[PDB]
């Protein structure tokens, strides 16, 4: 019983980590076999990120101005290139730590543990989720570029962020593996703003499974409604739409607690026409949106890895 | 920018988790040097748990009905006693992956990272704090017990938790790492509830910093209080009395944000009058008191371990 905020063991990503220095400026970086992946804005002063021309600004380095550091062992760079927002430092060693990896680009909505770093050595580890409008609301400071975020299977590290930017507003984009931004969003230091923060409804309901298997069903009610019926309401508290695909995937959770999709749905119906009422769910006065029907199912399930 | 519920990187106490199993139970067990350590509960069935009389039980355990097996590969057990509520099994291999590490007993209040496993194979990382009375508020399935709570500092592993029990209403029991209870809680299924679950003031307070230094502002007003009249209302709202020694360990963070801690009393004591209105600090809906001084101090500034 129990039910928490829950981020994957960072062991298998810990290992990978290492600190990346060019000329001025430190950051963090990937180390996977014999490649280091890392921020292309490395390379930038902080006067360069205004306005940065980074094939420019890369003809003036060569693998030996690319410090590569591994605890207290310093990695030979043999070739870099950049690839979108990243740069590949190729590397003479391997890394013996490489576990069992993937590179893969999460849809909004989905969640992931970030391991938080700071000159190549870990702070801590949280759970985000991709937001709907790509960004993350993450805890990153001055340093911590480069952190990435991770979801484990078995013993396969799925690889969906590196960390680039903070907007003005305090949240945060990135990258995934092969260098594209999340977003529209650019390694710049220009006006970018986040569009509408809109609730993940599908997390929501999952978490509200959740909720009833651990024992908060205060808010279960005599109703039911139907898609079209609920989203009338998701539009007007700026929740995504429910689809079909979503009851899907909301099928397991169903069956387990006996409650209907769509009953559930006119639980969160009530919900955000009533407000909360001064209670809480599963510790929470809001409605919580960053566990996946996975992630619930998941952690109610007890699934290992390593 | 961001705070985040962060708990520590999990790889230094991942390679100490190892599966135990004595007859028909399997638990997780911990493994620092040639010990493994694990909860006594391992050597019970289902039936003895209502009224376990644990030497009695022992004496038909030898070595070898104790099963220990770090990931594959099994470890041969040469010795075993039992310490308070915990077994000392000793192998004839001492943990290669040993961190260095301390056993601390925690005061309520202070927070630690717990890695649930399962089957001595992790299955992930949370935030914990000591509640007032002695509980812990968990995610813990049956098989994780011997899951363990620790901090880290540098290099070094403080372990302070080791998971033993579920009481009914699906908080959390267990004990240090000398197998003393926290609180009066015993390792029999039997009628033991839990207290009145205090709110942590001084973690509270510590919360407002950080979010005064992230941005979240709507709450400090224009008033001021005294130790004596805001532990008035503290108690109304059963919180933890505020002390000097509380006062004290919030200088930094009043140092670092200019805010009186007096002054971030009475913020406090208004927003236990009148509630949020409807609004979040830091995403959260409720006043949060599972961070301390040293977390946000910590978080905020960045500290690295390894
Ligand atoms: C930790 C001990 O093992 C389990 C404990 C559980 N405790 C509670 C609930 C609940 N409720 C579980 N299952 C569950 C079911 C369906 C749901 F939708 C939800 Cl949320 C939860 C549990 C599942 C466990 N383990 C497995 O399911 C293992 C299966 C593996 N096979 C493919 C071979
Ligand atoms: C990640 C890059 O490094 C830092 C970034 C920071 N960003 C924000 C704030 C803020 N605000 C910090 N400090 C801080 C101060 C006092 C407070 F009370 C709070 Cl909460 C936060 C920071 C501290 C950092 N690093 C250090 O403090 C290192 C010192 C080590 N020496 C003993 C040698």
């Amino acid at each position: 019983s129990g039910f928490r905020k829950m981020a994957f063991p960072s062991g298998k990503v810990e290992g990978c980590m290492v600190q990346v220095t060019c000329g001025t400026t430190t950051l963090n970086g990937l180390w996977l076999d014999d490649v280091v992946y890392c921020p292309r804005h490395v390379i930038c002063t902080s006067e360069d990120m205004l306005n940065p021309n980074y094939e420019d600004l890369l003809i003036r380095k060569s693998n030996h101005n690319f410090l590569v550091q591994a605890g207290n062992v310093q990695l030979r760079v043999i070739g870099h290139s950049m690839q979108n927002c990243v740069l590949k430092l190729k590397v003479d060693t391997a890394n013996p730590k490489t576990p069992k990896y993937k590179f893969v680009r999460i849809q909004p909505g989905q969640t992931f543990s970030v391991l938080a770093c700071y000159n190549g050595s870990p702070s801590g580890v949280y759970q985000c989720a991709m937001r709907p409008n790509f960004t993350i609301k993450g805890s990153f400071l001055n340093g911590s570029c480069g952190s990435v975020g991770f979801n484990i299977d078995y013993d396969c590290v799925s690889f969906c962020y590196m960390h680039h930017m903070e907007l003005p507003t305090g949240v945060h984009a990135g990258t995934d593996l092969e260098g594209n931004f999340y977003g529209p969003f650019v390694d710049r230091q220009t006006a970018q703003a986040a569009g509408t923060d809109t609730t993940i409804t599908v997390n929501v309901l999952a978490w509200l499974y959740a909720a009833v298997i651990n024992g908060d069903r205060w808010f279960l009610n005599r109703f039911t409604t139907t898609l079209n019926d609920f989203n009338l309401v998701a539009m007007k508290y700026n929740y995504e739409p429910l689809t079909q695909d979503h009851v899907d995937i909301l099928g397991p959770l169903s069956a387990q607690t006996g409650i209907a999709v769509l009953d559930m749905c006119a639980s969160l119906k009530e919900l955000l026409q009533n407000g909360m009422n001064g209670r809480t769910i599963l510790g929470s006065a809001l409605l919580e949106d960053e566990f996946t029907p996975f992630d619930v199912v998941r952690q109610c399930s007890g699934v290992t890895f390593q």
